[PDB]
């Protein structure tokens, strides 16, 4: 099955998922000089005051912090979006070393990690239907650099020991994702895809310009997770990122001058 190694990693995915070579694949390199400021873009509206986290899960590729998405409790609106997108989960991609780990790049710069807050368009009723539509998902991407600790991340870091291996989950209630957001909501946006199989071309990407800082100790704890299940040979969960894909016929738009 697919993963991140020599024999099952990103360069192999197209065999099972031919859309891997499609026209709107993610991630991409964001060339900051060619991205055009679009004064028609609205401020992003991130309304996470009522977010209800439920659980954290090691799915063998990353860990997901899951939310109750059965009502309009945490939603993303505005920006490039039409209508209302509900938060379902967040996860990260990260590296074996601080110099890699992000999926998007900025002028070819790789960050240590990238946070993806995943939202689905409520006009399609649920997530499985939304992924079948070109405007089904909105993923808010936030870069992580290593420096000062992010206090709002620590609750996530400290539960990881309890979900070391694939298929483990833990109750994870009352986690406030507002604590993971940088000061500025300036962003780039473009039409793309899921960055893991099935690689569906259903995502409006919104990538924040301002990274958050996390500590070396925080990211080191991400790197102690395992891709393998309990009672299997240890494979550290590192380098779970897809490299930048061809931009093809797309334009990246900036919300800021
Ligand atoms: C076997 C199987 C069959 C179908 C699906 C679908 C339809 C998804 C899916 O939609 N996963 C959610 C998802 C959310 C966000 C991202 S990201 N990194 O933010 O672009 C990537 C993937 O996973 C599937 C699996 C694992
Ligand atoms: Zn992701």
């Amino acid at each position: 099955h697919w993963g991140y190694g020599k024999h099952n990693g990103p360069e192999h995915w197209h065999k099972d998922f031919p859309i891997a070579k499609g026209e709107r694949q993610s991630p991409v390199d964001i060339d900051t000089h060619t991205a055009k400021y679009d004064p028609s873009l609205k401020p992003l509206s991130v309304s996470y005051d009522q977010a209800t986290s439920l659980r954290i899960l090691n799915n063998g590729h990353a860990f997901n912090v899951e939310f109750d998405d059965s009502q309009d409790k945490a939603v993303l609106k505005g920006g490039p979006l039409d209508g209302t997108y509900r938060l379902i989960q967040f996860h990260f991609h990260w590296g074996s070393l601080d110099g890699q780990g992000s999926e998007h790049t900025v002028d070819k710069k790789k960050y240590a990690a990238e946070l993806h807050l995943v939202h689905w368009n409520t006009k399609y009723g649920d997530f499985g239907k939304a992924v079948q539509q070109p405007d089904g998902l909105a993923v808010l991407g936030i870069f992580l650099k290593v420096g000062s600790a992010k206090p709002g991340l620590q609750k996530v870091v400290d539960v990881l020991d309890s979900i070391k291996t694939k298929g483990k989950s833990a109750d994870f209630t009352n986690f406030d994702p507002r604590g993971l957001l940088p000061e500025s909501l300036d962003y780039w946006t473009y039409p793309g895809s899921l960055t893991t199989p099935p690689l569906l071309e259903c995502v409006t990407w919104i990538v924040l310009k301002e990274p958050i800082s996390v500590s070396s100790e925080q990211v080191l704890k991400f790197r102690k997770l395992n891709f393998n299940g309990e009672g299997e040979p240890e494979e550290l969960m590192v380098d779970n990122w897809r490299p930048a894909q061809p931009l093809k016929n797309r334009q990246i738009k900036a919300s800021f001058k």
